[PDB]
């Protein structure tokens, strides 16, 4: 818990550029069967010493085009979770989760992860 | 049909180089969510003049 307290103070306070923990998200184009699909590498980095012990998890959420359409959409959003296990200093792990065309180039674009 | 028979004869023939229609495969490791996957790209190439019009698969 003390490691968690130090980490939480690090993230929330110190209103500077470099935080100890970060998650940079890129986009990429990869080929599956014949299609091209978009991918999001979300790369989590631990630049500090605090070493996220256990009972930390990583909750990515991928929100489509944002508006209050009357009927609803079949998938308002998607969520993925991953338990982070050790993640000591300087380490990093990487998660490719797609955004790709929904069934007929079906990709409205602002899309926020 | 004539174009088909010509492609067929070229493909069945021996020339010491697979000219008319070739298909290479090549392995590439990719990434899906957490686990690395092994994919095979199969590139089909037409070198010769013969057009594979509708009817081939």
């Amino acid at each position: 818990l003390n490691e968690a307290m130090n980490v939480s103070c690090a993230l929330l306070s110190s209103g500077t550029g470099p935080r100890p923990i970060s998650c940079t998200t890129s986009t990429t184009w990869s080929r599956l069967q014949t299609q091209d699909v978009l991918m999001a590498t979300c790369v989590l980095e631990n630049s500090s010493s605090f070493s996220l012990d256990q009972g930390w998890t990583l909750c990515i959420q991928v929100l489509t085009s944002s508006c209050a359409l009357d009927l609803d959409s079949a998938c308002s959003a998607i969520t993925y979770t991953i338990p982070v296990d050790q993640l000591g200093p300087g380490a990093r792990r990487e998660v490719t989760l797609p955004l790709g065309p929904g069934e007929n180039g079906g990709l409205d674009l602002p899309v926020t992860v």
